């Protein structure tokens, strides 16, 4: 008699095995340990296993372990050892893809589950939330670097842009989880952050670009850039609001890649014209702009969209943490550099607080919106990787020193900030604002 | 308002524009019109769009037209114009790897509904069909076409197993839907015609190689091919009997690719081991252990495969009529090769119904086995290209020519016996056997 136990293993491996054996055949030495496919498989398990552990193994017994930790912490192992990051290798172009596919799976999400009529109802202070404390934290941040470090404003001020960056990809999965529940009444609290978390990646890159060719005009190429994915958007939004109708089938299916499709042509064209961030814009614009004139499909495509999320939200942590290859074991005084940081993050709880003074947020909602700013994921790692690639083309050893430190504090706060705050905000929204 | 006749193909356009540019991405070549892949693609709708025009616009009145005749129009108009021949190509690897994916399809469906008990009922026809009318037909052949071209006995005996072959890749559909219909009661005619016709195959290439190598110890080789594939088929039949089991679940995809892929893999690894034709017979081999298990979702999986089959069924034949280029207008007497072809086919009618007046088949019988082995397949192509590739490596003029008028028959034989043949087979169904 056949046994279960011993059955279903034998089966899955010779399942494994001829399906590796499939993709062997038309690719070759990638599906072999040594390749760009064998590590993002691997990396994808590894994430997988570390998010299933930080959770359910260890977990602590009041507040659940999020899987953003461990995400991190198998990228950080991945690559920090280098008989294990030998066989697993990812080119730069596909690392650089998948983040702006992943980032664009989010950004649509964010539009898609959008509520309607919160922009009229209240509007300012999205926008002021967008703009303020993103100003503000790199200005103090810059200070606060100035006269520590040596450094001069050239570098001051490209640090406090890459340091100040609200980061959609950790804050959305936390809003649309506890709007989906609800406590109490959620008066467009929920759509308030996702939407003011957007505009901010726009301004964060336009800065650092124009203080990157200072240490070496583009504000208002920035300015373009808002203006060309707002209409990019607009256009597309009417092509899907109108051309798919009632007379089709398979809503359902079709349409979740019509939108999710084109979201990522929009980044990934934007980027190749020659401005981009473009695209970020674009897809929360068409996002919105089809939930606009969906006939109630709205729970229907967002299954869908949620499933590709959770696809891609392992897999995006992980190319994050599998950069840290450089400076594995490099003590240089990083405590200077973790003071920096924390002032930083500090005063950026102030200015939140501050900013949601207004009206509507009486007590508890002040605390949220400020603790909401707190996570930071792949947009501080994109820049940084970028002024590392600049600095390491006609620069010294100055200028390469200086770029070091910088990526020290920048993945040190992704470290940080990340899954602590992600893990503040799950535990706090059933204990804050019910 | 939106109309959905006009919306409907707009939205379809835009999947396919969308999707062929993520596999642009994913593939840095292939995607362009002069790639294979795209091709390949070409070459599957050309098929598709064929198949469905003959048959559904100009059928006949009584007899309906059998999709066969344009699946070998539509390759033969792509291959037979020198503006659509160089901007799409199809390389000979990929020719080679799907000829023999697509014969495995058709080997592991036939051996799955075959039906239990047959050949121990009657198991000697079955041999004599097998071995028979086969040799005689290639040595009448050969016989005939000595005296009457002046090629030596190497090129008339190496021209006479190539003609004299009967496949499964085309009379296993139509004795398939035979079999699903019923007419009046049948005693395992179809399924006597399948095994008889399916490992025919090894014993063409056999004779085929031995003859080259004289015209240029393979008896013995032969032979030890199909004494491993009997040992591998039996190993592998216990491993899909006792495996998948009822205790797991969703039987009905896992074990229908679990065979497809053992089947696929046999071939592949008997084939770039040195001995290629022994995994045909192993896959027979598991399919009929299989189906002597009796899992009891024969019916489940078979729809399965029966899609899998429709789906490459076009392509199989697309690659066979993309290889005329070469004799698209050669007029060089092809009177006397028509001669010969009629002969050697009336020679099979008269030898076929020789073999079957033992027994049971008493009058209408006789009649349809012989007309069942009249359709040829891929079995004829894949050993002519052989013969073609080893006369021009060493070869002069008097061989190439030789050479060229071996596929100008072997091509004009699979032309006019195949879709005929399914034509034939397939309106004398319901008024032979009724």
């Amino acid at each position: 008699p056949p046994r279960g136990l011993l059955a279903r293993v034998i089966t899955n491996v010779t399942m494994v095995i001829l399906l590796w054996a499939v993709v062997w055949s038309v690719t070759g030495s990638e599906c072999l340990p040594g390749g760009n496919l064998f590590g993002i498989i691997m990396l994808f398990y590894c994430a997988i296993i570390g998010g299933k552990l930080f959770g359910l193994i260890k977990l602590p017994t009041l507040p659940p372990l999020p899987p953003l930790l461990g995400m991190l912490l198998a990228g950080f192992l991945i690559r920090n050892v280098p008989v294990i990051s030998d066989n697993i290798q990812i080119k730069h172009k596909w690392s650089s893809a998948l983040r702006s596919i992943a980032l664009s799976v989010i950004l649509v999400r964010a539009g898609l589950g959008l509520d309607s009529n919160a922009l009229k109802k209240l509007k300012g202070v999205c926008v002021r939330l967008s703009l303020g404390p993103c100003l503000i934290e790199a200005c103090t941040s810059a200070v606060l670097a100035y006269f520590l470090m040596g450094l001069p404003w050239q570098w001051g001020f490209m640090l406090g842009f890459v340091l100040g960056a609200v980061s959609p990809a950790v804050v959305v999965p936390s809003m649309l989880l506890l709007q989906e529940g609800g406590y109490g009444v959620e008066k467009g609290i929920p759509t308030l952050l996702m939407a003011a978390g957007s505009f901010d990646d726009i301004l964060a890159i336009t800065g650092f670009n124009t203080c990157l060719g200072m240490a070496f005009f583009n504000v208002l190429k920035g300015v373009l850039e808002v203006i060309i994915g707002v209409v990019t958007g607009l256009v597309l939004g009417f092509f899907i609001q109108y051309f798919p109708s009632s007379d089709q089938d398979n809503l359902v299916w079709k349409r979740a890649f019509l939108v999710l499709g084109l979201s990522v042509l929009a980044v990934f064209s934007s980027t190749y014209f020659g401005f981009p961030g473009s695209g970020g814009l674009c897809t929360l614009v068409t996002a919105f702009l089809a939930g606009r004139g969906w006939a109630s499909t709205k729970t229907d495509v967002e299954k869908v969209i949620a499933v590709a999320w959770d696809i891609f939200q392992p897999l995006l942590f992980g190319l994050i943490g599998a950069e840290v290859l450089i400076t594995a074991l490099r003590p240089e005084t990083i405590g200077l550099c973790v003071a920096t940081l924390g002032i930083a993050v500090l005063i950026r709880i102030l200015v939140t607080y501050l900013m949601v003074c207004f009206a509507g947020f009486n007590i508890k909602e002040k605390i949220f919106i400020s603790f909401a700013w707190l996570p930071k994921a792949t947009v501080q790692a994109a820049i940084g990787s970028v002024a590392l690639d600049t600095a390491r083309s006609h620069g010294e050893k100055q200028l390469e020193g200086y770029g070091m430190d910088v990526l020290t504090v920048a993945f040190l706060s992704i470290i940080i900030t990340a899954p602590v705050g992600s893990l503040l905000i799950g535990l706090l929204g059933p204990r804050l604002l019910q």
